[PDB]
């Protein structure tokens, strides 16, 4: 029909959805919230969402755990203030602005406050289907010039309904917090934060926060040059079973053949710089940009390549190991953000 | 010949340069220069470069000033600080992250510092042929595979000596300039505003002055779709220097919207920063570009533009004083939002 769609499809397909589509569009006081992968459009794998939303002196979201989702935070741009907190472990927060990721695993207590005027959050929950609770708390929006958000109590539910929404994996968390003691963007100190590298959480549960270029990178020279920056691995996952990362990309050498994947779980993708082109199954080939997100059904044949000189985008993947996982198994340890200048 | 160039014209002709082309690519030790627009290429309007660079624990250059160059400081991504001073001034300095601006007038001491791994700082220098300073202190990069830089504590680029006999450049050594350390959440002195507040352009031309993402003056156009200017540079700081500079956000063109032919007195450019920007320059096809690629357009070249994504956000030069930014700001009203409006 087309690949491209304005909303996810109410069922599983290769598609693409271009940034900013209405996607189902619902606002949350001044937050818009777009669902780029659903449940039903990734056959519950995952919950790929953008939120674009402008300054507020409030906290976006009263304190809260999830018992049955893995939460994902990626900042497109703008800022975002993220807090964080496992059982009795010391409370953590970092400002994320662009390229910056906070992984909030189960149970982990959790807020944000946005900073800038335009500031875009990308979430990936795992599994999907968790954008129930925003058609119920949202007002759907026409959106009809499809503006990035329609131009101090807490945003979103009040106390008493945010202790109400248990069927929706929320839970409240209303003596939480959040710290006040943030100096350059993060807080306790004696954490690093734009200065040094960041691992990614040893233990399952804790929370952890990789700034944009400081955490581990792989080099897979096989089709030409990939940089896999891991975000979550099956170390923290577990049995969520999904890896997220980045994938940063070279074009593909005219010697280089561009291979043809398939792995059994759905991916999805976005773009955060460059241009990459999808084929996906039987699909005409598309080149996406800046915030486009291509979706791959698990079991359908794809190939993509860097039509950009460099790329870079924001990879999630159901099962253990799919294409991040693939790239990393067959590359190096790598100390750059940046490929060799030589074949 | 082609619209299409990887390196920037020796003569004034419309063009598009993707980004990360080689451009003339150098190498001052880690940093990596590329020259997207250029003096012959612009008929000596202005320059527009890009310098991809890693963390460095020292400054990217000795302090300096220039005499006859303003010099424009962009963040594309990651992040540097830059420290001004102009005269008797207060010295003052700001961490830059993605979409942040610094304004380096003539006469104005500076210096900067890449604190992250994938930093890009696109600088807008007026007038143009600065560059032959780069390409002077620069090592030639042939950079065969297009990377951003090249992957690998003494100040970078010049020593003292080297940087103080570099006058015929139109650099001048300050080398008693201490860049101050007293920076937290991002700026100093304490009492200025950096990402917690409006910012305002310099009151008077010769004055530094900072703008974070968003934060600056906006003005809404509705003639052609929604665009929404954010000025930089505007006559009152350029002056002599006779030039504009802004970021324009752009909707997507409704259906029954001509999309408008501008034809301008001087040349102009810009750069994708977010989103898909088609242009159609002269007699070439209709081009689409995508993030961090260059148009340029001779005075008295007619175009057309408009956005495929539905949001798109690119940094406009203009030589003149009446270039699309300030046409745009006349025919539109002031405006508190980075979004423009929902409905038509
Ligand atoms: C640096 O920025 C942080 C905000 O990230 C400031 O922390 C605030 O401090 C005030 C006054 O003590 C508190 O009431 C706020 O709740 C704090 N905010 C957060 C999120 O921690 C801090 O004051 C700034 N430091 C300086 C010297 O400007
Ligand atoms: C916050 O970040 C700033 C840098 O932006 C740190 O400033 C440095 O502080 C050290 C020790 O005082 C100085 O030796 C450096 O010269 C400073 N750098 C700059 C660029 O000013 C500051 O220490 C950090 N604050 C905290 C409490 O961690
Ligand atoms: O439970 C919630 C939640 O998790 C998030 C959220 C928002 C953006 C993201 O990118 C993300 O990963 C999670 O917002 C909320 C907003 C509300 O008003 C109420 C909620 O209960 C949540
Ligand atoms: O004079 C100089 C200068 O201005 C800049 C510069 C760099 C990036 C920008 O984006 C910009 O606007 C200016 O770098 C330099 C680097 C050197 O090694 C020596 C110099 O003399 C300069
Ligand atoms: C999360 O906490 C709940 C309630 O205490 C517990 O039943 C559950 O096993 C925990 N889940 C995980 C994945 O740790
Ligand atoms: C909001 O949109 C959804 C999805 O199309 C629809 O089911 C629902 O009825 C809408 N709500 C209202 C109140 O119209
Ligand atoms: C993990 O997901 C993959 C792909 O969806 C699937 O093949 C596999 O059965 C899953 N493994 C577990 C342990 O559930
Ligand atoms: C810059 O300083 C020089 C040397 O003092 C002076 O001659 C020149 O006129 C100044 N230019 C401007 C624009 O202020
Ligand atoms: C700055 O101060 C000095 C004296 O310290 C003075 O000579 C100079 O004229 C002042 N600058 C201006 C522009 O007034
Ligand atoms: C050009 O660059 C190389 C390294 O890329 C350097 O060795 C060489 O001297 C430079 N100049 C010439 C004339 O090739
Ligand atoms: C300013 O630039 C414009 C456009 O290039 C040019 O036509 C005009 O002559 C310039 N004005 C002055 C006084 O330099
Ligand atoms: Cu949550
Ligand atoms: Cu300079």
């Amino acid at each position: 029909s087309s690949l491209i769609v304005e909303d996810a499809p109410d069922h599983v397909r290769p598609y693409v959805i271009r940034h900013y589509s209405h996607a189902r569009a619902v606002t949350v006081d001044t937050q818009l919230y777009r669902f780029y992968v659903t449940g039903p459009s990734s056959g519950y794998a995952f919950t790929l969402m953008g939120t674009n939303a402008p300054h507020s002196d409030a906290l976006g979201v009263l304190p809260h755990i999830h018992q049955k989702h893995y939460e994902n935070f990626y900042c497109n741009k703008g800022s975002f203030q993220l807090w964080a907190q496992s059982g009795n472990e010391t409370q953590q927060t970092r400002v994320l602005s662009s390229g910056d990721y906070g992984s909030v695993p189960r149970n982990v207590t959790h807020t944000f406050q946005i900073q800038d005027p335009d500031t875009e959050m990308t979430g990936v929950i795992v599994p999907g289907g968790f954008e129930d609770l925003f058609y119920y708390l949202g007002t759907n929006a026409t959106d009809t010039t499809h503006t990035p958000y329609i131009p101090s109590s807490t945003t979103g539910p009040d106390s008493s309904t945010i202790s109400t929404l248990q069927s929706f994996d929320v839970y409240a968390e209303l003596s939480f917090t959040p710290r006040t003691d943030t100096v350059n963007g993060t807080a306790p100190a004696n954490t690093v934060w734009h200065t040094g590298a960041n691992a990614l959480a040893s233990t399952a549960g804790d929370p952890y926060f990789i700034a944009n270029g400081w955490g581990p990178k792989y080099l897979n020279s096989q089709y030409g040059y990939q940089i896999v920056a891991p975000f979550v691995t099956a170390t923290q996952a577990q049995d969520t079973n999904y890896t997220l990362s980045t994938i940063s990309m070279s074009t593909t050498p005219s010697t280089v053949t561009v291979p043809t994947w398939s792995f059994p779980g759905a991916c999805a993708f976005q773009v955060q710089e460059g241009r990459v082109v999808v084929q996906i199954g039987d699909y005409a080939a598309t080149e996406l940009g800046s915030g486009d997100v291509a979706f791959i059904p698990g079991g359908v044949e794809f190939k993509y390549y860097s039509e950009a000189y460099f790329s870079k985008v924001l990879f999630v993947s159901s099962g253990s190991d799919g294409l991040d996982q693939n790239l990393v198994n067959g590359g190096e340890e790598w100390s750059s953000v940046s490929f060799p200048a030589d074949w």
